């Protein structure tokens, strides 16, 4: 994988030059396309911007975020050609701060759970997970240095997890939605794709200009609140011994671990995630399953059609069960700085499954909106794994210090 | 104007076919359009659907929400000819409940301060209000019995008044942005124009499906306390009278009710409305600001240029300012059941003045979220004056109730 953080330092000091490192994105992609196959379209003629801290940076965005120099399609057939007028505001923090957007990444259809063409970078017979598989991929296979993604269930960390690169998915509506195909307004976060902790943060600094995000340095002595989520269901061998080995790794570097049970408001914020984001597909997609049904790719359209029945009195009494899940889970966050738990089931399913990989283990989070950071860990098989750090609502920096404090910790 | 429930039930029995009731609404579409100038477009072909609560009802929509078989050019030249892909998920909603989409209303410039072309129905030498100008003067005209338009300062309120329709900015976020051009995510709210409250709640209950919607009926002695925005500055003579009116008019309708102060909080959340909305909308029109800065309506590049630079702090201190409003606001809510105060500074300003009314008395219910609802008191110079009644968060319904007390009380 390339390092943002590495382009920028190294373009910052004459040592590289951006169209250099915008030339060896170009290269990348290309070296590997007829394998990732991660880019529904790559733009061979982007080229590098004259300033900015993101200038001579490479970024992939998922194609259910509007371009208005390319098309974006949302992974639909429905959208095949469609033409955006203008730029997302999350493109334009990218372009604003120089970044150069190389290409379109594969996205699921309307970001649900129907499989791409695109491959993990590791292992070909595998998933790159899902929805935003391209954006993981891509940045996995060492094609870009940075990429946007979004979750509603767990698009962000689970295929960073699966593909095994940096990923955070910050706190609910820091970022705006404006410009991103909706499945549920009450869920929909972006998010970004990086190699490290650290190009995360240079990310999302030239993207907001929030000081938080400027000069993050890695934590000391972290007091860690370990959850399994048990109330997800069994977990996969392979995701705890990645577990394990993040929280070894954490307390040799230092770090306070103790296991910790999720209050029972939060067990049930979690049960009733399907039925916010579900309801709200119906009324956000309503056009496209009213005119459209059948032209829905066959995943999504079974999960809409089995929940069309949704009522906004069950849907209310799921807001409620939310909030208090939120009020709650604060609670915990008096006690530990921040969460560490499974980043995806376990290691990325073989396309032959043709499953993206359930997101059990990363919809409550976006639920609860708190901002969420992938670690890479391990490879078992082959196969990469990641643990999951999260911490209070809004206190995205001390998600990063924390990471990275974990990558540091990890690589002993 | 064109009562929604007046129609409703004459089709209901049978009084009255779906097919006859648009043809209605075409007729009067066509009878006072040339002189009013409140459709961008006018479908003249739009026909009735078979079935559906909303069969037979002719429908505006504010030219920044999205439909599918016409343009959405948002009020400004950058979006002339656009043509979405699909329906905004609102109007979806007022689509499968049978409703007939009759047209896109006019739109100021991305439903900012620069005036439109639309003329008020009573005077067409004045403002018809803004941004939803096209939806209430089109209300006003009595040419639809429905509208939908959005209010992000005060577009739906403040014009209902001017034009003097009933009108409600319901629950934020009760109602879907998707598809609804954005300005600031954190206040942007779609509404709805009609003849009377009841139209409202029927509007309401066919688009949302929620109980609470179906069988309102108008409050009786309703607690309520009034509010005079003092922080806001003074009201014009026409505005104060037809408050004092809107009291008496309570009172002898058998309603308690009593001047109250709101929280410094509450007054702080007013004062920051702005620095939350136009920091957002630097982000939500970020392409069209730096692509196509020139193109932007005048007052609108104004207000644009004069704050680049709020900053990320200033507009994080904001918003927890904002939510300090929300909490204590609920409090106010314990003694009494709805609020009211004015709808807008006095009557519509002249189209000589170049300005569609300050939305001062409107503003800070955006961001509390609060439904409001607007509520004809009388006439000064023939110009309609309005009162906004307002209830706690989640209780359109009881809005609406006192609303539809309010207007029996005042027909005495």
């Amino acid at each position: 994988m390339i390092s943002l953080a590495d382009l920028q330092r190294r373009i910052e000091t004459g040592e590289l030059s951006p169209n250099a490192a915008i030339a060896q994105s170009h290269a990348a992609i290309e070296a590997r396309e007829k394998e990732v196959h991660a880019f529904v379209r790559h733009d061979k003629s982007a080229r590098a911007q004259a300033s900015g801290p993101l200038r001579g940076i490479a970024v992939g965005i998922k194609d259910i975020i509007d371009t208005a120099n390319m098309p974006t399609e949302m992974g639909s057939e429905i959208y095949r050609g469609w033409q955006p007028r203008s730029d997302a505001p999350v493109v334009m923090m990218l372009k604003r701060a120089g970044a150069t957007i190389i290409g379109k990444t594969t996205t699921t259809a309307f970001a649900s759970r129907d499989p791409t063409a695109t491959l993990n970078p590791h292992n070909t017979g595998h998933s790159p997970g899902a929805s935003s598989s391209g954006s993981a991929a891509a940045v996995g296979a060492g094609m870009i240095p940075l990429a946007l993604g979004t979750q509603t269930g767990g698009s962000v960390i689970r295929p960073a997890a699966y593909c095994g690169t940096a990923a955070i998915k910050p706190s609910f509506r820091m970022l705006p939605t404006v410009g991103v195909k909706c499945y549920s307004w009450a869920l929909d976060t972006v998010g970004l794709f990086g190699a490290r902790a650290e190009d995360l943060a240079r990310g999302l600094l030239a993207m907001t200009g929030r000081s938080e995000f400027s000069g993050i340095v890695p934590a000391k002595a972290p007091r860690i609140g370990v959850v399994r989520q048990e109330f997800a269901g069994a977990v996969e061998p392979a995701a705890e011994q990645g577990l394990q080995a993040a929280i070894k790794a954490a307390e040799r570097a230092g770090a306070s671990v103790q296991a910790i049970d999720l209050p029972e408001a939060v067990h049930e914020a979690w049960r009733i995630h399907p039925i916010i984001q579900d309801f709200e597909a119906h009324r956000a997609l309503a056009w496209e399953f009213s005119e459209h049904h059948d032209e829905i790719a066959p995943m999504l359209r079974a999960s809409l059609d089995a929940t069309v029945g949704l009522t906004p009195k069950e849907y209310d009494e799921a807001r409620r069960i939310g909030r208090r899940g939120r009020r709650e889970l604060g609670e915990v966050f008096e006690g530990v700085d921040v969460l560490l738990t499974y980043s995806a089931p376990g290691t990325a399913p073989a396309k032959a499954l043709a499953s993206t990989g359930d997101p059990r283990y990363n919809r409550l989070w976006t639920l609860m909106g708190n901002p969420c950071v992938n670690v890479p860990v391990l490879k078992v098989g082959g196969l990469p794994i990641g643990v999951q750090v999260i911490a209070r609502f809004g206190n995205d920096a001390h998600a990063l210090a924390t990471a990275w404090f974990l990558e540091d910790a990890l690589a002993k």
